[PDB]
């Protein structure tokens, strides 16, 4: 990929492989987010950042990115075989922190087969302490970013995430992450999370439905050494409200929603 001709978005082509796909031999949703983050960070690269897309007061700082939500919408899902364009960008919302938004193509029609937008946020690395952007910062990316608003998303993204409660319809337990759902920096990478989600999700549904949208808010992290357990409840097209949480003590890790169509 490269970013485009003006220097504020970076657009990539992936062609969808054998082991990409599900079923119906589409790329699956975990595939679509892994391409997300691949073409994030060669965004990233592009303009010499670090997959934390840290500045040099940042690394100063110990100050990361994280994610806090990421919502994907998509219209149709790529064939293995077909090539698909995916366009990025970030603009800012102001020191709460950014966001980063994808456009989903064809290459071939050039028609949007998807969408996705996330929120992310400035965090101490080692405190795992939130803190708002400081000036100083709020300059070294904003030379990457349109000024003007660019919106994936202009509404169902920002929509607030209600927690599930017991008993939850279905659910999966005692999931854990082996060593490749850890990133470079042995943390569970977050197309993991999602893959967990979808594990409380009957495989009837999987099997009738199409997977349309999926929210889902970052609260912690989950270690190495950690369990976790899937709930699921149905909250209805067809739509469901999801937790992840700690197998033993119960503590949050995630909370998202899903939107499944008909075939
Ligand atoms: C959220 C995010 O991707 N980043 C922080 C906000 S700006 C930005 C702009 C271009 C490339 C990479 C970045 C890193």
């Amino acid at each position: 990929g490269s970013l485009t001709e003006d220097g504020l978005s970076y657009k990539e082509k992936f062609v969808v492989r054998s082991y990409e796909v599900g079923s119906n031999k589409t790329a699956t949703v975990e595939t679509i987010a892994n391409l997300l983050q691949e073409v994030g960070c060669n965004h990233a690269q592009s303009v010499g950042f670090s997959g934390f897309a840290t500045t040099t007061t940042m690394r100063k700082l110990h100050l990361i990115w994280v994610t806090a939500r990421m919502h994907i919408e998509i219209y149709k899902y790529p064939a293995w075989g077909d090539v698909v364009e995916i366009e990025t960008w970030c603009q800012s919302e102001g020191r709460i922190g950014t966001r980063r938004d994808w456009i989903l193509k064809d290459s071939v029609t050039g028609e949007v087969t998807g969408r996705a937008t996330s929120k992310w946020v400035m965090m101490n690395q080692d405190t795992r302490r939130l803190q708002k952007v400081s000036d100083d910062v709020r300059d070294e990316y904003l030379v990457f970013c349109p000024q003007e608003p660019r919106l994936a998303f202009p509404n169902r993204s920002l929509k607030k995430i209600p927690k599930l409660e017991d008993p939850a319809q279905y659910s999966m337990i005692g999931l854990k992450p082996r060593r490749a759902d850890l990133d470079m920096n042995q943390h569970v990478n977050n197309v993991t999370y999602i893959g967990w989600v979808l594990e409380s999700i009957p495989q009837e549904i999987v099997d009738t439905h199409e997977l349309q949208v999926i929210t889902l808010d970052y609260r912690r992290e989950c270690q190495q050494d950690d369990v976790v357990d899937s709930l699921t409840t149905t909250t209805s097209d067809s739509q469901f409200l999801h937790l992840l949480r700690l197998s033993g003590d119960g503590q949050e890790i995630n909370r998202g929603t899903t939107l499944w169509r008909k075939k």
